[PDB]
């Protein structure tokens, strides 16, 4: 049967949006026999710590692998060597041969060669990490990186202490990838790998060559790709018969701009959309402004698998709007605090409680302050147990002026909650029916959204039987075995 590999620049943790997206998709895929193989281009010498926590966290699956061109280059050039060469090493320990060895404390220390009359190096030791920097003349123009006992990276830098160039080594301690980078751009240009004695002009190319190395062209195995600025390296590819669906996952358009504008990034990609196998995205508004900013044929509605399977009886009546959010300028959070001074105005007895941490902390405590709703409109902050505080919450209010599908309220509507949303880019419009299981409020109408939080939160019973609809909208519309059939349609 068929296989998968998703595509993305990096994974780590700490990330929830596009890879716990790509994550959930490769579960569902292995449960339909289909493997959901990860694709990152990124160097991590600790890459293998990183990937057995998720899989810990119950955040990645075991069955899932994750290809890298420094892991994939590394296990081919260790093939072509039997005994460690300690060349490198050897050479260090030749610069230091005959140096004072100036311990600063247990972690850093200095050696300075008394011939030389100058500081040769320092030394950074920690627990499985030991780092050297290598001067010339107080000028820092090496870096040499140790981890579980061998050379893992070299870095070379210029006069202005700039990374110029990167040298990655194997386990038998051989060079077998190094690049230049643009000191000041900060960018990865000429590639050369050893082991194919092969020259590439960017790192776009050289991923390229790991792609058309790593997935074998042929008609079963299929590539994804969900990073937007990993495309380039996935349109540039030699396969002929290895088939290339992208997936945007945010809203294409500018943010916060009305002159009909759309990111770079995510520009190129529907661009290009003819060479690929289609362009898919979440919702089926997008499709439209899609098919209006690029007249497009390829592109395919597949929503991103809803992971959301919370049963509960709602008791808790209190007068508590709820918004789980990161503060970030696409969430409106200022448009709440409008929203908050018109519903505390008839009714004094409504709170506003706002969960999440983001750039808009200061932003939000100004607003607050002003109008002087200070005990109403409180910030909750980060909380790992996000459930269990929403399902005390009577309704929960999105100001957000953009989204890509309203992953906040599809998650309240599992809840059994109601919502009074903003028709969004792509947002609401989609799940959120007006009288049925929320309020489905026009932008900017700050008045439209107050008056309608206010019936929720005046009506214990229409709120409960509002929300009581929301969970069976979300389970009714997100479907896996037919989401999975719609994936299985593009595969066949
Ligand atoms: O041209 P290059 O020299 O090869 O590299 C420059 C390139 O333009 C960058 O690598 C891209 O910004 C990164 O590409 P992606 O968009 O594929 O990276 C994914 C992105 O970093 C994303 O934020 C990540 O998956 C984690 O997101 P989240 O924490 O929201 O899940």
């Amino acid at each position: 049967m068929k296989q998968t590999y998703m595509i993305v620049n990096e994974l780590d943790v700490n990330k929830g949006g596009m890879t716990t997206a790509m994550l959930t998709r490769s579960k569902f895929f292995l449960d339909n026999e289909i493997s959901g193989d990860i694709i990152t281009f990124d160097f991590k010498a600790n890459y293998k710590d990183i990937l057995k926590e998720l899989v810990q966290s119950k955040k990645m699956d075991k069955r899932t692998q994750m290809h890298n061109p420094f892991i994939y280059f590394k296990n081919i050039s260790n093939l072509q060597h039997k005994k460690y060469n300690y060349t490198m090493t050897r050479n260090l320990s030749n610069l230091l041969k005959d140096s004072v060895e100036i311990k600063e404390n247990s972690r850093i220390s200095r050696f300075f060669n008394i011939m030389s009359r100058e500081y040769l190096a320092y030394k950074r030791e920690t627990e499985q990490e030991t780092i050297f920097d290598l001067f010339k003349n107080n000028l820092r123009y090496k870096r040499i990186y140790f981890y579980k006992g061998k050379i893992v990276k070299t870095e070379v830098f210029n006069s202005d202490n700039n990374l110029i160039a990167e040298q990655f080594y194997d386990d038998n301690g051989y060079l077998y990838l190094y690049r230049q980078i643009n000191p000041e751009k900060k960018s990865i240009g000429k590639t050369y790998l050893v082991c194919k004695e092969k020259q590439f002009k960017n790192n776009v190319e050289f991923c390229s060559y790991f792609l058309d190395k790593l997935i074998p062209d042929i008609n079963d195995n299929i590539i994804i790709c969900d990073g937007p600025g990993s495309f380039p390296k996935i349109l540039k590819t030699n396969h002929k018969n290895v088939k290339k669906f992208a997936v945007i996952h945010v809203n294409h358009y500018k943010n916060f701009d009305d002159t009909g504008a759309v990111k770079k990034q995510e520009d190129y990609i529907l661009r290009n959309a003819n060479k690929i196998n289609g362009v898919v995205m979440l919702t089926e508004a997008q499709k439209k402004d899609i098919i209006e900013k690029y007249k497009i044929t390829n592109a395919y509605v597949i929503s991103n698998f809803i992971n959301i399977t919370d049963d509960y009886r709602d008791k808790n009546d209190n007068k508590v709007v709820g918004h789980i959010s990161r503060l970030v300028p696409q969430k409106g959070l200022p448009y709440l605090i409008d929203v908050a001074k018109k519903v505390v105005e008839q009714d004094n007895s409504v709170e506003f409680h706002l969960y999440g941490t983001g750039e808009e902390k200061s932003k939000i405590e100004n607003l607050i302050q002003e109008s002087n709703l200070t005990n109403n409109v409180k910030l909750l902050g980060y909380t790992t147990n996000a459930i269990e505080k929403i399902k005390d919450f009577r309704c929960v209010i999105s100001t957000s002026q953009f989204e890509g599908q309203g992953l906040s309220l599809i998650e309240a509507m599992l809840l059994k909650k109601p919502v009074v949303a903003f028709d969004v880019k792509y947002g609401p419009s989609d799940f959120v029916k007006d009288g049925k299981n929320g309020y489905l409020i026009e932008n900017k109408d700050i008045k439209k959204m107050a008056n309608k939080i206010l019936k929720l939160l005046h009506d214990k019973e229409l709120s409960k039987s509002l929300g009581k609809h929301g969970r069976d909208t979300i389970i009714d519309m997100y479907q896996p075995e037919k989401l999975m059939v719609k994936w299985k349609q593009l595969f066949n």
